[PDB]
């Protein structure tokens, strides 16, 4: 499990569950293709979206589909969806924890990087 | 006026208004002495709480009573009230706070 | 102006000065067409991005050059940029950014 | 184990190892008491402060020794500790998490409560 994401609500106090993510890498033309999908789980975590074989150099965008989430629980949000875009493996391999916390106006996002 | 806070409202994208403040300064005997109070303004923001005479070096708390703003627009916070302690030394300071029901973050802008 | 962006540092605790801001418009064709752009004051402040006639209705982007921030620093960051997508609505946007090498919180204060 | 406090550093994107804690539970007579205390792991985390039986309603306030932390890493940070304070079980037993972000001169807390 080289790349992690885990979700929370601060407005509930509670992970956010069945939130979509989005992974894109950068292809060699600067076009962002598809790379994985998934959605959280009842504790806010997605597991399982790519292999170290297939998690190679290069930069990712993970994007979290905020607004979908809030919509479901009758908020109108601020934001169209929260994006991370960061260089991967640029000097081997590690794993990524990508964090988010979500508010309706406002989200914090931090990444926990580890070997 | 070498302090100011600031308070937003992360839920509503919005000034955190009427928003009660408590400043104390930790005194010789380890107690906390009221400082200077307000309650933030349209703007979230809390001018005028002190001077430069009387900002001396020290340990301050600033106090911030989150519950009862939370509580005023029906929704149940966590915290009893956000807390930001910090030592104040020579060489303006603003305070800022963003709040949700179940999170805060707070940061110090230091500056000249 | 009704766009505005603060950016503040959160390991320094002061304003992010010199950070460039680009600002896009989504186009008829899903395309992002440049819109607005500029440099962070002394302040950390990036005032005068548009004017409320070309600011209509529509899905905005606002990417923050984070990583060029942080190497002027000396300090090796995580994230390319910060990017804050949002969509503007009839009915002023300040849009705030506050950095730290692998970590940035945004938030959107709208008033009036 | 009902009370969990998860501390990370947003300057190294890495978990915050050995931050001390101070845990109190405010007392009939207004005072805090101190209740439990511990350092987080190299996961960032502090397990085992307190048990079910032991963890009653009341007010607590979860101390985290921040400026030490960063002392030892040669950054002079503006905060003294980060301070959580909170009603808890208060309509019956719940779980709490307790996660911090630090940096010099901000940190963020969120509360994660589940039963
Ligand atoms: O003027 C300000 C505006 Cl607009 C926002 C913040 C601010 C404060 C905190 Cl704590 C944040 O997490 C974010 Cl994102 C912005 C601070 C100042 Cl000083
Ligand atoms: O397990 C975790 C828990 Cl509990 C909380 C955070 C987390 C994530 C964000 Cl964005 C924060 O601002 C804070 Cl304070 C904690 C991260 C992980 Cl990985």
């Amino acid at each position: 499990c080289p790349l992690m994401v885990k979700v929370l609500d601060a407005v509930r106090g509670s992970p956010a569950i069945n939130v979509a993510v989005h992974v894109f890498r950068k292809a060699a033309d600067d076009t962002w293709e598809p790379f994985a999908s998934g959605k959280t789980s009842e504790s806010g975590e997605l597991h399982g979206l790519t292999t170290e074989e297939e998690f190679v150099e290069g930069i990712y965008k993970v994007e979290i589909d905020t607004k979908s989430y809030w919509k479901a629980l009758g908020i109108s949000p601020f934001h169209e969806h929260a994006e991370v875009v960061f260089t991967a493996n640029d000097s081997g391999p590690r794993r990524y924890t990508i964090a988010a916390l979500l508010s309706p106006y406002s989200y914090s996002t931090t990444a926990v990087v580890t070997n």
